């Protein structure tokens, strides 16, 4: 059942797979919005939203597995058989599999690994208790390690769609990509702000090591008598604010003053998407960072992305107007 | 009395209609500047300015009715008779009316409906008392529901004018588009800031529900003894300020600190026009919103409009310089 | 002694006239830096800098008069005698004078009028004592009335210089124009901030009509016994500051906090030039104006100039790299 | 042993020399990050990082000397022997040396001088004790005096590499130049902020001439009894802050508020790099300077560099899109 590379089944499958990849690209950064900072100073996770996102990601991974299957069952054109553009067809399944494994299979398999799901379920909780690591909100960012190759996969595939079927197709696509970059940067900023607030809490606990340890900032122990007794005699709610000059919050300060980390899922999502869009359009200006290397590099990445994306938008609109 | 589409009567009518549509597009957002926040914490409406705007709107409406009447009596080129461009003319009134009804009549009829003057006069006040809704200043935005179709009519019609009559007509036209977009965004910002201040007043009333009720911020009840007795012992004047953290004013806070909602019509109009133009040139930067989805979406729309308009301006200037 | 329009004497005269026009365009805005706000809350005029600028403007006006004389004594090509480019020359002095008077003489004569000199010397002081008007700092802006036609003369003449003698000639020329716009806008902003501070002083005087009148803010009367007695008991020092919420300084408030109205000529000049450059590059963003129509219109003009200039710069660099 | 100008040895040497020159351009501004402001209000020099930078710069200068020595022994195409491209080879060493001395030797020699390490070792300390000058942290900027000619050598030489080896070579090259400009501007801003804080300390000492001289702000005298006695009774810590309105810190105040001058080398380097990149992308907006001419000139230079770099980047991206 080898499908023709320039046939109809593969064209329809690629049309569906572009939508599936776009859905996966949209859903992956949403995993960064799960942590919630509560008024009692603790980080919880929205269970219902977590399960919903995991279900969507599982559907996307099923689609990716189907794509890998169809790529093991697709034909190719031999480079040496290209007779005036007529490269014929190859039906050898073994040759197709060898060609796929030599080039293309590795990156597609990496992109199809259910990394967020295993990280959420069978890595952090249950037997894989990372008490020694104590970086539950940091490991989520390794999704980016898988997100970056997957983002690459959107470039050639969509190009094939361009071959499948203009003036309006150069600016709308670039604005969609620009919104995607804004979405990813906003989710990254939200998770980094959560990490910054957790670091401020850890510094406060270090200042108050007499009656605190690095276990009081989890909402599963908020009702403990020790937790409330420490909370009523601590000024963590006032020290961990951008107004107080105790900890350098930097660009993450807007996540504490505006209570973004406490707001509902849609409020926080739209706030962070607008943050990313605004700091991508403004070329990273207004990102008055602290003296921390990671935040500075995040701001530099945002500025560079804004520069290249604005240049692409200007060029695309110039091309559209000239044609 | 069928008019020639390429003739002189229709050309002159289109020249008049371009100016009429430009005036109508300039006047429609001005209805958002009518509400006035007075020093007694209430929202009034300038009766004289409202009457003048309704008169101008009715003039635009009768011009649109004349345009519809004229288009009911215009000839069209038969697609099947296009013999090397010479498509002749169709004179049959019934055929012309049927063709116009099939394509074109609905969208032109929508743009000619006197929706704003109906809403102001015979929808909200008098028989149609919307006491339950209590959203008098929110219904105005449904003018946008009609504004967007009308904004469409400029693009073809002006192009037709281009056919009727370059290097200087590309940058100036896009600057006019920029002015119109900034004016509309400024009017929308003014009305949304009025809504935000009214929402803060409603929150204060809820906090003081013992002596306040949800009909109490109307200027027709200012002289009431109950209202003054409540006001002399109420802290609504400082709770609904961006300085206080009682309510998240966000980007609308600049309309409370600067007191544009209480200024004269020209001052408020120019302030809001400059606000829209500045946040369109800054690509939405400086729009530090709150965690409210509507305000965030407004900021995102402003940033996207700034992106597309600046890209169009750069492309038009590049075309001008290359020509 | 009619000179050849395609000859060498007129070529050299145009080369030196471009320099003279550039110097005159650089010098006219400097007259806006003359008023100085002193620590005694008064506005004085720097006599030495004023005299130097008047001398430079006199030299420029002499050059302009020589230019208009030479234009009265230059030949022209008859439009009806253009036989395949060989349009011959016209030597009749009467015909040349009539042609110049019909078109060209009016605006050239307008630019050659010593308006700033007569305004400074024989309009405001001496016989023309503007005691009733009391707007000495406002009249200077009618230099702009002469400045706008003069700025016109740069555009054709420079093009003629192009005909006298590339890839590098597009970016540098546009940067020179951009610097000129920044210089003019900075001088205008300095004078407007002077006017705003004087208006705040007048408002304070109105608040203190018992012991103040509209002369007390003139530095010639600073040593008056009434002046010192009012000053030792007046709070105009802190009331007219952007920190206090007494007067809406707006975008001009930055000139009071930084004390640029008091500093030396070089400091204030460079601060205002950088202000114009920054608010021209930032597309007018950060110009958070008050509810005053004049300030808002000035900010709108600055933003539109920034838009057109940045688009022109982008287009010029695109042309330079492409060619 | 004259090398062929279009041979293989010179090609490889130029490939090495481009990397060497890039290293030298990256290392020279790092000398500006050496001064450190300590909590005892004094400026020290990191000896270890200074020695490492001196060693790297010495290696780069040895590479420059090797380049000069070898290009003394290369043939050149005779201007009069260019017979249809075949310009032959000049083997005469005397003629090659004469041509090099006439054109090429001066700029290559001035760019190979060990001026930075000479200043660090045998100019400022030891015999050349600049007690009278008292500009230990100011002289470093004369590295820029040699840096600009060395910045020139990149533009031709890199072009040769282009001749030795596209669509991706326009955006990447522009971004490399842009990052280099950001790095240089950040180093210059750090050293200028150090200078501003030192000037504030000098002003404070002038305010405290009774018990202070211009030596208490050197970290070699921090442990002196007079030093500690003055420090315990001096308020230099409060007066020399951006919050206190004592000294106009201007755009350098962000360096004191963020305590970047005290941070470690990596923190300060990345903070200053992000500062330069942000103020270069923002076209100098947000550089609210003081009334000081040097700071204003620095801001104007930053704005002009941002303008030209953004224009070049837009043009390069347009070229990439169209080709
Ligand atoms: C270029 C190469 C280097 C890129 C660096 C990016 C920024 C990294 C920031 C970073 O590592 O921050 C640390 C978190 O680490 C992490 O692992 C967090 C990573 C956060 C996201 C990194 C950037 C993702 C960009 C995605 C772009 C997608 C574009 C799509 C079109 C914390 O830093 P800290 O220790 O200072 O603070 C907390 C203590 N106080
Ligand atoms: C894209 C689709 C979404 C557009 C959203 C526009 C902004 C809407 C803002 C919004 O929802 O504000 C609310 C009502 O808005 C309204 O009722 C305003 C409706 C606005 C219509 C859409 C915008 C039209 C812009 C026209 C531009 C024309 C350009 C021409 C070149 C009130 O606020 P809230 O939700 O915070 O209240 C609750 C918390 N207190
Ligand atoms: C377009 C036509 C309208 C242009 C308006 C420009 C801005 C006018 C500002 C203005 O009138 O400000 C007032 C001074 O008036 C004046 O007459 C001062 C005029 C100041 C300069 C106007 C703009 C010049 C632009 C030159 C550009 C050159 C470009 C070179 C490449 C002072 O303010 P107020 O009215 O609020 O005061 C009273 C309330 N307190
Ligand atoms: C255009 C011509 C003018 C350019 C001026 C540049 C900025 C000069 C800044 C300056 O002089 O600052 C002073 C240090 O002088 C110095 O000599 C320090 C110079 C610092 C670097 C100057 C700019 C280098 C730009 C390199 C760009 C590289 C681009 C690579 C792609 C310190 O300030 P002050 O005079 O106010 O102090 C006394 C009052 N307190």
């Amino acid at each position: 059942r080898i499908f023709d590379p320039r046939g109809q089944t593969i064209h329809q499958w690629n049309k569906i797979f572009l939508v599936a990849c776009l859905i996966s690209l949209f859903v992956d950064p949403l995993f960064f919005y799960l942590p919630i900072v509560q008024d009692e100073v603790c980080i919880d996770i929205g269970i219902a939203v977590e399960v919903f996102l995991i279900i969507i990601r599982s559907i996307a991974d099923v689609f990716y597995v189907i794509h890998i299957f169809m790529r093991f069952h697709t034909a190719y054109v031999a480079p040496s058989s290209r007779v005036f553009g007529r490269g014929e067809l190859v039906i050898d399944s073994s040759k197709i599999a060898s060609r796929y494994l030599h080039k293309g299979f590795f990156l597609d398999f990496i992109a199809a690994l259910p990394l967020p799901q295993v990280l959420i379920w069978i890595v952090i909780p249950n037997l894989g208790g990372s008490t020694i690591a104590n970086t539950k909100n940091v490991l989520r960012f390794i999704i980016i390690i898988q997100y970056l190759p997957r983002l690459f996969l959107i470039f050639p595939l969509s190009s094939q769609i361009v071959k499948a079927t203009t003036a309006w197709a150069g600016a709308a696509y670039n604005l969609i990509l620009y919104m995607l970059a804004s979405h990813v940067l906003g989710a990254c900023w939200y998770l980094l702000s959560i990490e910054r607030q957790e670091a401020c809490w850890k510094s406060v606990c270090k200042l108050e090591e007499s009656s605190c340890q690095f276990d009081f900032f989890d909402c599963n122990m908020v009702k403990d008598s020790l937790r409330v007794s420490w909370f009523v005699t601590s000024n963590v709610t006032n020290l961990c604010s951008p107004n107080s000059l105790f900890y350098q919050f930097g660009i993450y300060g807007d996540a504490v003053t505006s209570k973004v980390t406490t707001s509902a899922f849609f409020n926080k999502y739209f706030f962070c998407l607008w943050w990313g869009l605004r700091n991508l359009s403004s070329l990273g200006q207004g990102l008055l960072t602290s003296t921390f290397v990671g935040e500075i590099m995040f701001a530099i990445v945002i500025a560079t992305l804004g520069l290249v994306l604005f240049a692409l938008l200007i060029g695309n609109m110039q091309t559209y107007l000239q044609s």
